């Protein structure tokens, strides 16, 4: 998928998280952040692609998704466990990492 | 180890995954999958061999491992609650992210 | 961070894991390896700094992360059902992993 679509997922998603009534959907929503994650992991943004391939700012835009999957792995944990307040309070945490991206390419 | 010899763990893993009986059985094989993946990552494929190290097919390749890695570790949490038949449907859904590097590069 | 300081968190947690009492201080140690880890492929060893950041020897040093990143995690599923000990033993396994890298790009 597109990185635009990809970024609508993860929006999306987050607000599912944050209207969710049970663990089954925000387990269900983590799932497909992290897929979109890693599928973004594979994009060049606007921002980028005048650089190199090879350049330190691309290694450092694909490694934030790897920091991201990994703690909405963590949410996940806690979703699995059917601790519901818990996880949307760790999927809220995301948007420190969403924003940290954001700041350098968005 | 060798790119091939990653995919023959991958293979042989999955064949013990397609006919165990028991949790134990599952989450061995599951374990040797993940880090025959994560070692995949370091290769280069044959059909890739032309192309720069950060090209968009080579990162398309190695985040397919990634990708690979998260879903063999969904099947692990589920061969860990004692989920068998759960577990070995995740790994026949692992099967279609196998296909998709396999049609783009093999 | 630089690498140093993720290399100082990762001996420093390590050993908080060796002395630790309960499930709770091996836990938030774990946390905090796996951070450093993931912001650890980020950077580019000395060794390596003549090198293109998507060479082969880059890639090997950065994959060398996702694996102790897997490890750290399987330490920390053992913590989070309570199995301090065997977590304090996964713990101490990863330093195969430590020392593999350390004895190419150190
Ligand atoms: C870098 C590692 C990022 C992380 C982590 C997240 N985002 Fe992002 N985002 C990034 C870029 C380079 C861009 C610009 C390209 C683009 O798609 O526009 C964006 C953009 C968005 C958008 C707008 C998408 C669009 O319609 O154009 C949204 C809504 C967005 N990002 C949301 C979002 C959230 C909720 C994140 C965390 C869960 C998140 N992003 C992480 C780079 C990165
Ligand atoms: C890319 C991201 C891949 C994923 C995911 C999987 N495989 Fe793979 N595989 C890939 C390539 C590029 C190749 C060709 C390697 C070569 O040198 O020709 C292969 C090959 C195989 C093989 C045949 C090995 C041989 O001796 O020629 C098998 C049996 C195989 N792959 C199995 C396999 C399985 C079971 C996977 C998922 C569980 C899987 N692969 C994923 C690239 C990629
Ligand atoms: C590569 C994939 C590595 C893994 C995995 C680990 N380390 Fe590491 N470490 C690495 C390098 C390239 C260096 C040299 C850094 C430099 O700038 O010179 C290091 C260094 C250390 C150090 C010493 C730090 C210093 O004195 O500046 C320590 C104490 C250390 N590393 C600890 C450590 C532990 C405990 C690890 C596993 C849990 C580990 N490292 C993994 C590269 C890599
Ligand atoms: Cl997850
Ligand atoms: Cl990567
Ligand atoms: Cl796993
Ligand atoms: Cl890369
Ligand atoms: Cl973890
Ligand atoms: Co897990």
């Amino acid at each position: 998928a597109d990185l635009e679509d990809n970024m609508e997922t993860l929006n999306d998603n987050l607000k599912v998280i944050e209207k969710a009534d049970n663990a089954a959907q925000v387990k269900d929503a983590l799932k497909k952040m992290r897929k979109a994650a890693l599928d973004a992991k594979k994009a060049t943004p606007p921002k980028l692609e005048d650089k190199s391939p090879a350049s330190p700012e691309m290694i450092d835009f694909r490694v934030g998704f790897d920091e991201l999957a990994w703690e909405i792995h963590d949410a996940a944990h806690l979703a699995k466990e059917g601790k519901v307040k818990e996880a949307q309070a760790a999927a809220e945490q995301l948007k420190t990492t969403c924003n940290a991206c954001h700041q350098k390419y968005r």
